[PDB]
């Protein structure tokens, strides 16, 4: 028997920064809850399974990572389609065991590997059972270690799914993935041996975001300077959300003609960097703010919302009937893109329905400026080195990361208001939201604030990082005038700062809360090797990271 309703502690809101055991934070429910578990659990043993066979292929590898991408903070509430996805692993187990050249050989195999249901009754049982359980590894600093890592691949899996839609793979990671996965299953490893997993999953991570770098910009061109209006037009919309860029190449081709125009919400705000969605008259901007805001913003839009991946929240009754879901993404209730099997997308139910609603509410009016990720910004290295070498820029500050609903992430507003004039705030993901509206200004040209995109365009910020560091000759990344302030919420954050981890950057601030998923012994590990802090106040830390 499981000892509470449900246990998760995988984002920052987890409940009192210990575990949501009644119902999540997020509004997960207990039976979500516990169906998430199997679903990581099934997910377990097929790679246990392949790994054992010593090779994988295309249908299990996109299997893996979607189910994975099923259970980030945000994404699927849906039970009914975490238990289809749960049969869809077990079949895929089921069809790779019966490959074996040794059936019956390999050592007794762990229960992820072997445990059976022939019903949704059976399925929901052993979803509440204590095994699957985050709980059921019973040492405390080997479970931190263990979910800590498999947070950081849930990240990774998430980046890689956007890759294989595009047709982008590289089955390096996904035999990361999979070894990973088997190492949590394995209860010979040392913490040590999981400490060296966990840096190889930063390793991997930075492997993952340059191949869904490479896969966005070769498909949609590099991101360019771009003024991006936040005001409104007057016609009906369809607002799209999340990050997956392909599903906006659709929308806009499907809409083109139709009176209906298309906006951006939190992290789609960077597909108006690309050339190829530049080029469409009816992509008119960008509305409102990060996702934790969208209960009252996607009201007050009128028109139909599409949601392409996390974050989703449960949607208010106002507009439950005029948002739809894709990819990975679910609620119940909730209508769904059509899609055939080449992932081809139609949007034609929604473009009849935004036909009769309303325009968008103005909620402001003016302009954010963004696209510099790293082709950009290269093609401006000179004037960027030059002002550094002037003095007229003395620091970049990465607040890159997630926002979300806490009030304590005012401090990420009131810290960069209070950042000398001297700096320049490098971003990217939803943490942006808190000062990218600020009218900050410019050094020399250079704004103040510059976005390079998603999340995953973290790996731009660490490409422009070691560029420098190349032009100036430093044997240290941590030599150079950056300082990192970084917000996190979800699991792709945890692949991000794994990746930096792995890439050496020391003395990261972390905020606004630490993991709950971080024993006080590995907490410990991170401060001391890696100099990793918590945030204190605005002046402290101003004080630390900018002017001492
Ligand atoms: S995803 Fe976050 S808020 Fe939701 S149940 Fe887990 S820890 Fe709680
Ligand atoms: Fe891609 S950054 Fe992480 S929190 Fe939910 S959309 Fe935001
Ligand atoms: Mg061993
Ligand atoms: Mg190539
Ligand atoms: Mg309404
Ligand atoms: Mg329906």
């Amino acid at each position: 028997m499981r000892p509470s309703k449900m246990f998760c502690y995988q984002c920052q809101e987890t409940a009192k920064n210990t575990g949501c055991t009644i119902i999540g934070v997020c509004g997960k429910k207990d039976n979500v809850a516990n169906l998430q578990d199997l679903l990581v659990y099934t997910v377990k043993g097929l790679a246990v399974v392949r790994e054992n066979l010593g090779y994988s292929n295309d249908k299990t590898d996109r299997y893996i990572v979607d189910a994975l991408f099923t259970t980030i903070t945000n994404v699927n509430f849906d039970d009914k389609d975490i238990i289809e996805k749960i049969k869809e692993g077990l079949a895929l187990r089921e069809e790779a065991a019966s490959k074996s050249t040794c059936p019956g050989c390999g050592g007794d195999l762990p229960d992820c590997a072997t445990w059976t249901a022939d019903s949704d009754d059976e399925i929901i049982k052993k979803a509440n059972s204590l095994e699957v359980s985050v709980l059921a590894t019973e040492n405390e600093d080997v479970r931190s270690l263990r979910e800590l890592l498999t947070y950081g691949v849930k990240g990774i899996a998430a980046y890689l799914h956007h890759a294989m839609v595009l047709g982008y793979d590289n089955k390096d990671i996904h035999k990361f993935i999979r070894k990973a996965l088997v190492a949590t299953t394995d209860d010979s490893l040392s913490a040590d041996e999981l400490t060296a997993l966990v840096l190889e999953c930063g390793k991997y991570a930075v492997d993952t975001m340059a191949l869904l770098d490479k896969a966005n910009t070769e498909t949609y061109g590099h991101p360019e300077i771009t003024e991006v209006d936040i005001g409104v037009r007057n016609n009906p919309g369809i607002l799209i959300s999340g990050h997956d860029l392909k599903d906006l190449e659709q929308l806009l081709e499907q809409t083109k003609g139709t009176g209906v125009d298309v906006y951006t919400h939190s992290e789609m705000l960077p597909a108006h960097y690309y050339p190829a969605f530049k080029k469409y008259d009816h992509f008119v901007g960008n509305y409102g703010g990060s996702w934790w805001r969208q209960k009252e913003e996607f009201e007050a839009f009128n028109g139909p919302i599409v949601m392409t991946t996390n974050c989703l929240v449960p949607p208010a009754e106002s507009y439950k009937d005029r948002i739809y879901t894709t990819g990975v993404v679910g609620f119940p209730g909730l209508k769904r893109i059509p899609e055939d099997e080449n992932g081809n997308k139609d949007f034609s139910e929604v473009i009849e329905q935004a036909k009769k609603c309303a325009p968008p509410k103005q909620l402001e009016t003016g302009k954010i400026v963004g696209g510099f990720a790293h082709n950009q910004v290269l093609a401006l290295a000179d004037k960027v080195v030059e002002a550094v070498k002037s003095g007229a820029i003395r620091k970049f500050v990465v607040m890159a990361g997630c926002d979300g609903r806490h009030p304590s992430r005012e401090y990420y507003t009131e810290f960069a208001k209070k950042l000398p004039n001297d700096t320049v705030i490098l971003t990217a993901g939803c943490a942006k939201y808190r000062y990218n509206k600020l009218g900050l200004g410019d050094i020399g040209g250079i704004p103040r604030v510059l976005d390079a995109g998603q999340c995953n365009d973290c790996y731009s910020l660490a490409v422009i990082a070691l560029k420098l560091k190349e032009v100036f000759e430093l044997d240290d990344i941590n030599d150079l005038p950056i300082a990192f302030n970084v917000a996190w919420y979800e699991q792709k954050a945890v692949a991000v700062l794994l990746a930096l981890l792995y890439l050496g950057v020391k003395d990261i601030v972390l905020g606004p809360t630490l993991p709950a998923f971080l024993s006080p012994n590995v907490a410990k590990v991170l401060v001391e090797k890696f100099g990793i802090s918590g945030i204190t106040t605005v002046d402290e830390d101003i004080e630390r990271l900018i002017n001492k």
